[PDB]
């Protein structure tokens, strides 16, 4: 699992707008991956904004990472 | 093995100077991969150019799809 969540940061972090990624949970459910994961993004970004950034990973991730299938992403403001 | 394989020629033509992959065969040694790889390049590039984007090609590979042990690649002119 160590080298699928590393393949799902390094995907998340090239995302515009990504400051990070904060927490992800991944596990297996039958051969798919199911996760959560939660991303950095500027404070004073919209929250339209960071809810765009969020999509663009969860687009990011799942085309990289074909055995993902389901992929929540939310944000919290860092610094 | 196809999904080991499709991220092998996604690195790949990402590199600069790959006109597509030509040939591309993987196979496993223990839970390791080994693989034999031909690239195409601009035929009006030198040869030492060409050596450049075949060691661009082993460094993107092996960077990103970590079970790679063993990775040789070779150029060929192409359009």
């Amino acid at each position: 699992m160590e080298a699928v969540q590393n393949r799902i940061v390094e995907a998340a972090e090239r995302v515009p707008g990504v400051r990070g990624v904060i927490h992800l949970r991944a596990r297996y459910v039958g051969q798919d991956i199911w996760a959560d994961m939660i991303i950095g993004v500027d404070p004073e970004n919209t929250v339209e904004q960071a809810e765009e950034i969020c999509e663009a990973v969860q687009a990011a991730v799942c085309g990289k990472i074909r055995r993902i299938e389901s992929l929540h992403v939310s944000a919290e403001a860092r610094e």
